[PDB]
């Protein structure tokens, strides 16, 4: 029982982490947008790129956790 | 009961997130919802490439979301 | 038993490390939905900064269900 148990909770998470991922790329775009709708404003332009540093970073963690999962045997 | 009683704190934590990336696709609905009813109610004053990445978040957002179903799905077959 | 204790380590790691990246990422809609107002929609941006906050809450409660696997 908690064998099977703990497949399901592997798939779970990896579902999740598709979701994860596909959020991600909606980001990305989403401040692909804001960036192209700016005004060429300075304090904008910082906080963007915050925005895409963490994004990125976002990216490192889902990474993490899919090589976790795989690591399960 | 060590293993099981820790699977079921797996699941509710699980669970928990899941519905923190619900909570954050709402987010991001809305987000990309002012930024096309804006972009829409000018010209493309912003130019097509802006509408075509709108569509595009929204297409992946719609994948997200059916991502967040599977894995709900998968947790509700867990007894 | 030990292998299924170690699968749950696991699994609570991996979970950890996701809730990671939903935290960053709601950093990003955090500076994206400043940087949408600074630039009815009013209505809109307050729902979503209330999805928003709502969202961080339900991290803290997977962190600490997490914190009480032992």
């Amino acid at each position: 029982k908690n064998a099977d148990n703990i497949n399901k909770l592997k798939s779970s998470i990896e579902s999740t982490n598709e979701a994860v991922v596909k959020l991600q790329e909606t980001a990305e775009k989403t401040v692909y947008v804001l960036t192209a709708l700016q005004d060429y404003g300075i304090d904008i332009s910082i906080e963007l790129n915050k925005a895409k540093s963490d994004l990125e970073e976002s990216k490192e963690w889902i990474r993490r956790s899919n090589q976790k999962l795989d690591s399960i045997g």
